[PDB]
C-alpha cells in the first residue's frame, strides 16, 4: 500500500482524534512546499527573460526567491485557519494572525534556509516548528518563545537533487520524497533511526582560529584518530538543511558552535536549532550547544541564536565528553 | 531577445561553418541532460512504489539512477549519428559506435558524477568532454587519449537546487538554467569569467594526514593568514560538479591533490579533471596538478586518475608558488 | 483566500462531523486523477520509444491507457480503506475489497470515459459516484444497486485542454482546476448553478434514422425554430465527460437516447448516467431517460444501461413535453 | 532510434542542403508550441488565485490565454531572425519584422484556434502555414497572399488529451508527440497518410437552414444511405484543429460550407484553410470549397474567409459530385 503525505497526516490526525485543525495546518505546509519547491527549480523562468516578450507586467514586478518563498508560508499558513503567531526569519516581529483566520498553533520557520548557496544552485531548503498556544492571552510574541521540548511537529522539506521533505512528532520521524510528475509526496521512510556512531563530520573549519579548545581537539581527533582507525570524511555544503540531513541519513556529526563573529553561535533557535534539533532527537539523535540539550533552552528572543552540536548519539556524546573534561 | 541553448548551438553551427554533425551531438547531449534531470528529479517515483499496483519488484531489481543516466546518454548520444568512441565511467572499455551511426567525434563523460551525495539527495551531475576523430585508422580507445588541450567543447550540467548546463567552446564559457515547465534551456550568462581571486577554499580536509606539504601550508595560510587578513571560508559538497560550479560563480579555489590512497589523486583524467579544467581555463581560471597544467597531460589510461587543483587564477597561483617553494 | 481541493474536503468533512472515512476516500480519489492525467497527457512517453535503449523491462511490460488507469482507480481507492465494494466498466463483477483494507463506501466509476477519442487526442475523462453502504448483511454486488438519488458524493475529472475536476454533494457543485506546476487542484467555480436555458444541443445525429418521433421533432424545433429564432448550434465530441461539462458551464442540452444498437440507451446507468445526473440536478438542471428521472431508476445490473437526457431546465423540459405529447 | 521533432527538423535541413534559417524557424516555433500547451494546461494557475498573496487582480486584468498565446508566437518568431512578415488572426495587419531581424519567411498563422471551446476546456491548438518570400521590393502583406500551393511547410499543435505537433513538408506529413516531462516532441509516426474512405461527418449541423441543396442531399445520404449501408456516424467537437487531426487519424471528413451568414464561409484562408489543405492533400487527401481546390485560391485579402471540405479522397469527391450534380 503506498502512502502519500496527505494520507499519513489525515490518518494520524484520526488516530490522535484531534479536531482537525492541526491537519489542515500539515496539509498547508505540504503545499506550501510543493510551491517552494516549483519555484526553486526554476519553473517559468523563461517568462523572466522575455520568451513572450515585455507585456505582461504593466509595472516592475519581480521577486528574489527568498522574498517569494517568505509569501508563500506566510499566505499558505494563515489561509489555513490554524494559526495565530507566525516567526518568519525575514520578519523582525511576530506576525499575529487576524482574529477570522486565527487558530491555535504557532508556527515558526525558516522559508528559505542556505541564502550563500542560492546564487550557485546548492541544496537549499524550507525549516519549521510547530507550538501549541500554552496561553489565554492575547496571542503575542511569548506564544512562539517556548522551549524546542514543547513542540508538537517539526521538520524540513530539502530542495536538493530531489526534494524531500522530513516530518517528526511524537511517534517519530518519517521522509516523504516528491513525485514532482504527480504532485505527491511519497512516503519512503518509516520510523526512521540515525546509526548510534557515523564517519562524518561537517563544520565551517575557516574559523578554525576562532575555535574552543574542545572543537579544536575534536577536530584533530577526526583527522588523527588516537586508534589508529581511519579518519572521518569531512563534508560542509554550506546549508544546514544539506548538511544535516546527510547526518540523519548516514550518520556523523554536524557543527555549528561559536566564534569571534558569533559568540552565541550563528544559526537561530527557533526556526534552525529546534526543529533540527526536535527530529535530531526523534531519530535517536543528540543536539547540544555543547553545555545543554538545545531543546531546553527557555528563548527570550525570537531571533535568539544558539551554539549547535547534532547527529549520531556516540559522536556527540564523545565531544561532549571533550567539553566536560575542559570545563 | 532570448536565447535558448538550441538557438545557441544552431548559430554558432552556422558561424563555424560546421556541416551539421557537431550540432546534432549538442541537441543530443542537450535532450538527453533534461531526460536526466527529471529521473534525478523522481518523477513518477509513486510508480515504483505501487501507484498502480504490481507492488513486487520493491526491493533492488529496478535500474540505479547512475545505471538509467548512463543508458541514456549512451543511447541518445549513438542516435546523434555523430560520434564513433565513447568513455564512461561505468563502463571499463571504450564504446566503439558501429558503423551505421559512426561519426567523427569522442566523447567522454561522467553520467552521475557525486555518487556518494546519490543517496543523501545533496547536489549531483553530468560532466563531457568532446573531441574530433583524427586519425584514420578505425576507431579505438587510443582516440579517447588526447591531452585536454585538444578539446572541442566541454561541460556539465549541474542537478541543484534547479538544473544548469555550462558550455565551454573555443570563445567561451556560457551558462543555460533549465526552465522544467517547457523543457529548455535559456541562456542566462554569456561570456563567463572567474574572479581573480576568492574568499573560499574547497577540499576534504578529513585526509588531513595524507596531504604533501604544498597543500598543508596552503591551508595552514586560508585559517591562519600570516598577514592577519580574514581567513577563507570554507565549503565541501562532496560532488566535484557542485564544488567547481560554485568556484566558477563565486571564484575562490577547488582541491583534490594525491594522497597516501590515492597516490595519483581520485578524479579521473579523461571525464573529470579536463573538462573541468578546459571550463576554468576559458573563465580565465587555472588548472593544476602541483606541478603541471591539466591540459596538457598525454594521457595513457581512459581511466587514468590524476591530482587537481583549480580556480581563481590567483588563488591557485599562490598554491603553485608553494610547491616550487618546496623545490 | 486560496483554496485547494484538499482543503475544501476536509473542512466539509469537518462541517459534517464525519470520522474522516470519506475524507481519506476523496483525498484518495484526488491522488488518483492526478495520476491519471499526468499519463493521459504522456508524461514519460519517450521511454516507450528507447530514449534510455531497451533494457528497463526485462520481460513485455506495457499498458493501454485505459488498462492503467483502471489500475489506478482500483489500487488507490483500495488503499483508502474507506471502501467495501468497487465497480468498474472494466470489471464484468464489482470488486469486494479485502476486510483488513474494508470501509463503508461503495464507488461507481468509469476509470477512462471516452475511449473512441483516445487515439485521436479528443478530452477524455473519469468518471465516479459515491454511496454509503446501506446494510448489515455481507459486502456484494447488491451494495452497489442504488438509485442514484442515494447518491453522497459524485463528480468527474476532465482531461481537455486543462484538467479539471468538478464535484458534486449534497450542498453543491464545485469545480477545480488542476495546477500541474505544482499539482493541486484550486477551486475557481464554487456554487456552480447551470443557466435555465441554453443555445446548444449535443447528439450524435448518425443514429437520426433510428431515433423515436420525439427527438426527431426536437431536433427539427432546435434546426427551424417555430418562433423564428437563432438556430441552436450543433456540439458532439463523442467523449460524455466532455459534452457533460460544456453542458454544465455553457447550459444546453446533451442527449443520447435508444436506438436499433440499443433499445435501452448506451451509457451505463451506475457510473455514467447517475453521476452526470446527480450533478446536473446540484446545478438546477435536469437528468431525465424521457419517461422518468434518472436518479429514481432501481438498478437490478451493475452494468445496466439507460437513456440518458440532461441540462438546462427549460431546453430538457421542452423535450420532456414533447415525450409527453406524443404520449 | 529514437527521433525527436529537434533531430528531424535538423536531419531534413542537411539533406535540404538549407542554409540553417528555416531550421532555425522550425526550431523556434516548436519551442513556441511548447510554451503555449504549458500555459494552455495551467501551470502556475494558482498563483493567479493568491497561492502567494497578492489577490487584487482576480477579475479581468491580466492576459487572457488567446492573448498570451499570440505574444509567445510573434515574439519567438521574430527571435528566430528567419521571418520578415508575419499574419495572425489577432492581428489587424501584418507584422513586418524589423531589418535587424528580417529573414526570408512569412508565416501565417493561428495562435489559438477553437475559441469558442476555451471556456469549456475542450480541445484547442495553434495552426501555421509557411511561405519563403519571393519578391525583392519591401516586405508587405502582399507577401503574404501567395496561394497554398506556394507553401513550403504547414500543419499544427494540438492540445487534447495530450499534446501533439503535426508538420507537413514536401515530402509527407509526421506527427510528433509531446513528452512534457522531458520537453521533448518525439516522433510517432512518419509519412502519415489518411484512409481513402471513413465513416465520419464532421459538420454543425445548426446551420441546417442555411444549407445549399448539395451539402443538404450529402449529409440525407450519411443518416439514411439509400444503399442502405451502415450510416456515418456523426462528430463535431468545434475546434478545427481537434476535428481534423481525427479526419487525418481516423479518416471521414470534415465540412464547413458557406451559410447565409457566411457567404464565403467562416473559416480563414491564409491560417486556416490552407494549413489544413496542405496537410491533407500531403496525407493524399483532399481539400475543396466545392468549386475549386483550397490551395488553388489567390488570397486578396490576408482575413479572406473561404468555405472548406476536407478528408478522405473518395467521401471529397462524392460530395464534389454532388455539387457538379446540382449544375
Ligand atoms: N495530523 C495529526 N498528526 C499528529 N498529531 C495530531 C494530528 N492532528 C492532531 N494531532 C494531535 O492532537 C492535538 C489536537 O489536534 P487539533 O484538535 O486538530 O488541534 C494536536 O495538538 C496533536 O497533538
Ligand atoms: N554548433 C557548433 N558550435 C560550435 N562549433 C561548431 C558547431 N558546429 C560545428 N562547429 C565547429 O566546426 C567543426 C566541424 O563541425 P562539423 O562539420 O559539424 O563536424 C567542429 O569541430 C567545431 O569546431
Ligand atoms: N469530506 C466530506 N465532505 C462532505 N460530507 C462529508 C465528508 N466527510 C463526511 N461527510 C458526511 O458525513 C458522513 C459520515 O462520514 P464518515 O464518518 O467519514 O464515513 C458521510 O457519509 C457524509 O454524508
Ligand atoms: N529543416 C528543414 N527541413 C526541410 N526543408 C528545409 C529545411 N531547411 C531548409 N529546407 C529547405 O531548403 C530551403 C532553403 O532553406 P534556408 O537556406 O534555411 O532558407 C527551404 O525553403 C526548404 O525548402
Ligand atoms: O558561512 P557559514 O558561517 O558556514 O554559515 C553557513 C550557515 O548559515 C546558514 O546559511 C544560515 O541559515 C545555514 O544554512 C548554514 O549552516
Ligand atoms: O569522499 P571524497 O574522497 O572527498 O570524494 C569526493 C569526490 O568523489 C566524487 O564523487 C567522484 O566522482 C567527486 O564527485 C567528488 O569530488
Ligand atoms: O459513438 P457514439 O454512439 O455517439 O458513443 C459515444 C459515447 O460513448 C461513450 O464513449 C461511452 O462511454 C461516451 O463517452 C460517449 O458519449
Ligand atoms: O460555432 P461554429 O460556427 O461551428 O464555429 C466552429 C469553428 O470556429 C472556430 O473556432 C474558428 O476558429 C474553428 O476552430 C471551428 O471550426
Ligand atoms: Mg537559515
Ligand atoms: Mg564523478
Ligand atoms: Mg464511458
Ligand atoms: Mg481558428
Amino acid at each position: 500500500n503506498i502512502v502519500t503525505l496527505t494520507r499519513f497526516v489525515m490518518e494520524e490526525g484520526r488516530k490522535a482524534r484531534g479536531t482537525g485543525e492541526m491537519t489542515q495546518l500539515l496539509n498547508s505546509l505540504c503545499t506550501a512546499v510543493k510551491a517552494i519547491s516549483t519555484a526553486v527549480r526554476k519553473a517559468g523562468i523563461a517568462h523572466l527573460y522575455g520568451i513572450a516578450g515585455s507585456t505582461n507586467v504593466t509595472g516592475d514586478q519581480v521577486k528574489k526567491l527568498d522574498v517569494l518563498s517568505n509569501d508563500l508560508v506566510i499566505n499558505v499558513l494563515k489561509s489555513s485557519f490554524a494559526t495565530c503567531v507566525l516567526v518568519s526569519e525575514e520578519d523582525k516581529n511576530a506576525i499575529i494572525v487576524e482574529p477570522e483566520k486565527r487558530g491555535k498553533y504557532v508556527v515558526c520557520f525558516d522559508p528559505l534556509d542556505g541564502s550563500s548557496n542560492i546564487d550557485c544552485l546548492v541544496s537549499i531548503g524550507t525549516i519549521f516548528g510547530i507550538y501549541r498556544k500554552n496561553s489565554t492571552d492575547e496571542p503575542s510574541e511569548k506564544d512562539a518563545l517556548q522551549p524546542g521540548r514543547n513542540l508538537v511537529a517539526a521538520g524540513y522539506a530539502l530542495y536538493g537533487s530531489a526534494t524531500m521533505l522530513v516530518l517528526a512528532m511524537v511517534n517519530g520521524v518519517n521522509c516523504f520524497m516528491l513525485d514532482p510528475a504527480i504532485g505527491e509526496f511519497i512516503l519512503v521512510d518509516r520510523d526512521v533511526k540515525i546509526k548510534k556512531k557515523g564517519s562524518i563530520y561537517s563544520i565551517n573549519e575557516g574559523y578554525a582560529k576562532e575555535f574552543d579548545p574542545a572543537i579544536t581537539e575534536y577536530i584533530q581527533r577526526k583527522k588523527f584518530p588516537p586508534d589508529n582507525s581511519a579518519p572521518y570524511g569531512a563534508r560542509y555544503v554550506g546549508s544546514m538543511v544539506a548538511d544535516v540531513h546527510r547526518t540523519l541519513v548516514y550518520g556523523g556529526i554536524f557543527m555549528y558552535p561559536a566564534n569571534k563573529k558569533s559568540p552565541k553561535g550563528k544559526l537561530r533557535l527557533l526556526y534552525e536549532c529546534n526543529p533540527m534539533a526536535y527530529v535530531m532527537e526523534k531519530a535517536g539523535g543528540l543536539a547540544t550547544t555543547g553545555k545543554e540539550a538545545v531543546l531546553d533552552i527557555v528563548p527570550t528572543d525570537i531571533h535568539q541564536r544558539a551554539p549547535i552540536i547534532l547527529g549520531s548519539p556516540e559522536d556527540v556524546t564523545e565531544l561532549l565528553e571533550i567539553y566536560q573534561k575542559h570545563a
